[PDB]
């Protein structure tokens, strides 16, 4: 057990280890916030979460341990980790507040585009790191479900992290444009290439410098989609249960499917080639994460001897009914049995 200190940041009150100094408030989500340090210990520049009324409630609490369990599981260069939890709490019995520490990353993919077009060989790197993170991500049977810019955390060497909430304000972007149509319609059920889509919007709007899917609401979002890769066919038709979406998407205005090789003019005619395979109404026909690695386009790149798999991930807590006090002591273990990496 470290010497810690207070200072407040924010109005936000933080109570810290010493190793990591010149606290410096980055933003923060609904979550929590995050600050910039340096983490003596190690030499490396890092960011510290402190987690917002982890135990306000029942949501909450399972959320915090949620988190807790999920980033001690990543263990991958394209997955945001962990170097670091700790509580300033001595006991269970006081124990309130729990801080996250990964490596400073400096930027989101939100915030390296200035509304801008990057060369096509970003593009390749991005969109490969991604999909790298992603086959890891997958094969431990997670779906990450809000894959937006802002989710990706990008530093000075284009290198790139998912993260698991991004900012949503910042000290110095709509889920829904980048959502799967499956999700949009409440399926109750969905599989993992819900991502790919999203990895499809992101990559149309690099390539581009605009968004794909610049819907004012989710009704106006599914216009857009369908207007792109055109209204569904029958036998996509016979797949939705629901009366009243079915009844909305067979009231519009049929769409042909349009020639992507149309709307992305200029464009690596290899990167629009991935785009048509990730941005496939039918969930069943969508190219996978581990299918897109090994598509021509991320050649000077691709390499299956480094395109790792994680371990199996327990999944089992997430149907569960507990109290406040049984998940706060599960977080609490978690705390407590941390093992860091080495440097
Ligand atoms: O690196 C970044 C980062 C890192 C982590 C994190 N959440 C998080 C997740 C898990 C965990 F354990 C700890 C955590 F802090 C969220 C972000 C947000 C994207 C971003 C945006 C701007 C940044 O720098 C602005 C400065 O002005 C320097 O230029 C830095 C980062
Ligand atoms: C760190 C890599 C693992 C990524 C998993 C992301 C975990 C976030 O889970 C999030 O909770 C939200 C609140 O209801 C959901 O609506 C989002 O779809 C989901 O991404
Ligand atoms: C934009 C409106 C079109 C809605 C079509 C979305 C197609 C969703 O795709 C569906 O995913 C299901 C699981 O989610 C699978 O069971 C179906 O086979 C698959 O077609």
């Amino acid at each position: 057990r470290p010497t810690f200190y207070r200072q407040e940041l924010n109005k936000t009150i933080w109570e810290v280890p010493e190793r990591y100094q010149n606290l410096s408030p980055v933003g923060s989500g609904a979550y929590g916030s995050v600050c910039a340090a340096f983490d003596t210990k190690t030499g490396l520049r890092v960011a510290v979460k402190k987690l917002s009324r982890p135990f306000q409630s029942i949501i909450h609490a399972k959320r915090t341990y949620r988190e807790l369990r999920l980033l001690k599981h990543m263990k991958h260069e394209n997955v945001i980790g962990l170097l670091d939890v700790f509580t300033p709490a001595r006991s269970l019995e006081e124990f309130n507040d729990v801080y996250l520490v990964t490596h400073l990353m400096g930027a989101d993919l939100n915030n390296i585009v200035k509304c801008q077009k990057l060369t096509d060989d970003h593009v390749q790197f991005l969109i490969y790191q991604i999909l790298r993170g992603l086959k890891y991500i997958h094969s431990a049977d997670i779906i990450h479900r809000d894959l937006k810019p802002s989710n990706l955390a990008v530093n000075e060497d284009c290198e790139l992290k998912i993260l698991d909430f991004g900012l949503a304000r910042h000290t110095d972007v709509a889920t829904r444009w980048y959502r799967a149509p499956e999700i949009m319609l409440n399926w109750m059920h969905y599989n993992q290439t819900v991502d790919i889509w999203s990895v499809g919007c992101i990559m149309a709007e690099l390539l581009t410098g605009r968004t794909l899917f610049p819907g004012t609401d989710h009704i106006d979002q599914l216009k857009l989609i369908l207007r792109l890769v055109g209204t569904p066919g029958a036998e996509l038709l016979k797949k939705i249960s629901s009366e009243s979406a079915r009844n909305y998407i067979q009231s519009l205005t049929q769409m042909p499917k349009m020639n992507f090789a149309n709307v992305f003019i200029g464009a690596n005619p290899l990167a629009v080639d991935l785009l048509e395979k990730m941005l496939v109404l039918d969930s069943d026909k969508r190219i996978t994460a581990a299918q897109a690695l090994a598509h021509a386009y991320f050649a000077q790149y691709h390499d299956p001897d480094d395109e790792p798999v994680a371990d199996p991930y327990d999944q089992s807590f997430e149907s569960r009914d507990l109290l406040i006090d049984e998940w706060k002591s599960l977080t609490y273990d978690e705390v407590i049995s941390f093992v860091p990496p080495p440097l």
